[PDB]
């Protein structure tokens, strides 16, 4: 029993973290096979970041200008190229601890683990979710750029995020492993606005199901509702609209508890209108939306991974 | 910026997890050097657990009755002994991935990372705290016994917890790596009561400091207070009493924010008496007490570890 924000084991990713240095800027890189991936703004100085012309800045850089370091041993750069917002540094030695990996672009509402790194060394692990406004609520300090977000599926590592920048309200933005940003953000030191942050309704319902599995059932009322009626209430509270696909996804949880999805929606409707009156759910006084239905099944069944 | 429940990187511990089988009971073991540690109730059947006589049950077991398995390869048991509530199985092969480790008995209010395992395979990582009633609010299913709690200090792993049992109200109990339980619990399938759970005041203050570092300052009022006056209010709300040692420990955080500890206590006093009125602190509608002052410094300075 119990429920916690659980992260994936970081062992397979710790061996791929290296340190990339260009001039005085030092950040983290992802060493897979004989290629190292890192944010392209490592070639920028403190002044270039205000209005960087990455093409022109790359003209004045050569292979020997990149210092890649894995522990006390450094890698020799024999080729560099820019793919969108990431730099691909070709090194002479292939990573012997390379796991079976993929590159995936993950959708909003999905979750992943973040291995926060500094100077190529893993510092900590935590779980995040891609917000609907294409930002994440992570924990990053200076020098954390190049840290990667990942998922583990059996024995494969699915890389989906690389940290690039911090927004002036404290949230974080980045790219996939192909250099494409999540959202309309650019790697420029300029004022950039993030859109409205809405609540992932399907994730709230999955979390409410986890509470029912773990004892908390005070929020369960008598009423039921319809998709159209619940969604009309959800739009006033900036909640994502529920679809029949979301209902099928919640299938495992509804069958485990014996509570239909529409019945749980009516319970969520009362919580949105009347609040919680001081009662907690799974040790939380707010509605948690950073557990996917898949994460709840994992914690309430016990999938292992190698 | 940002703040999240961050766990330590689990790479060094994943290589020490094995699977221990005795009869039909299968659980996790900690493989360090040529010794495997696991909860002693692996020798119990479903019936023995009601009133186990561990000495008598161990008389009928021999070395070849223990199946230790590390992946697809199994270890041969050449010696077994019982130290308090853990079994020490001596194996023929030493773990080649053995990290530099310690065994520590950790104090209440301190935190650690848990690598939840099933059948010897790491499933997930999360951060816990030793509650003052010597229980933890973890996330464990059947077969999770033998999972270990640990801390990383530079390059050393400090093992401090091994999961043994679940309490009838959903909290979890276990031992240190020397077999001694935390709290007055025994490894018996019988009704066992946990004491009153109080709030770790020094951890709440550290969390309030992290909020001030990250923008949230609405709770900061005009008043100050004294240790005796704050502690009189803390005893009504089941809070741990603050000492001068706690004030010295919060030294780094008070100097970073310019807010004296006694000033922060007066702000916590108003929150205990008047509530939060619907406002959130660091994305939480309750007072968080599972961040030690050391964990906050780590997240707000960026210590790395190898």
């Amino acid at each position: 029993s119990g429920f916690r924000k659980m992260a994936f084991p970081s062992g397979k990713v710790e061996g791929c973290m290296v340190q990339v240095t260009c001039g005085t800027t030092t950040l983290n890189g992802l060493w897979l096979d004989d290629v190292v991936y890192c944010p392209r703004h490592v070639i920028c100085t403190s002044e270039d970041m205000l209005n960087p012309n990455y093409e022109d800045l790359l003209i004045r850089k050569s292979n020997h200008n990149f210092l890649v370091q894995a522990g006390n041993v450094q890698l020799r750069v024999i080729g560099h190229s820019m793919q969108n917002c990431v730099l691909k540094l070709k090194v002479d030695t292939a990573n012997p601890k390379t796991p079976k990996y993929k590159f995936v672009r993950i959708q909003p509402g999905q979750t992943f683990s973040v291995l926060a790194c500094y100077n190529g060394s893993p510092s900590g692990v935590y779980q995040c979710a891609m917000r609907p406004n294409f930002t994440i609520k992570g924990s990053f300090l200076n020098g954390s750029c190049g840290s990667v977000g990942f998922n583990i599926d059996y024995d494969c590592v699915s890389f989906c995020y690389m940290h690039h920048m911090e927004l002036p309200t404290g949230v974080h933005a980045g790219t996939d492993l192909e250099g494409n940003f999540y959202g309309p953000f650019v790697d420029r030191q300029t004022a950039q606005a993030a859109g409205t942050d809405t609540t992932i309704t399907v994730n709230v319902l999955a979390w409410l199901y986890a509470a029912v599995i773990n004892g908390d059932r005070w929020f369960l009322n008598r009423f039921t509702t319809t998709l159209n009626d619940f969604n009309l209430v959800a739009m006033k509270y900036n909640y994502e609209p529920l679809t029949q696909d979301h209902v099928d996804i919640l299938g495992p949880l509804s069958a485990q508890t014996g509570i239909a999805v529409l019945d749980m929606c009516a319970s969520l409707k009362e919580l949105l209108q009347n609040g919680m009156n001081g009662r907690t759910i799974l040790g939380s006084a707010l509605l948690e939306d950073e557990f996917t239905p898949f994460d709840v099944v994992r914690q309430c069944s016990g999938v292992t991974f190698q």
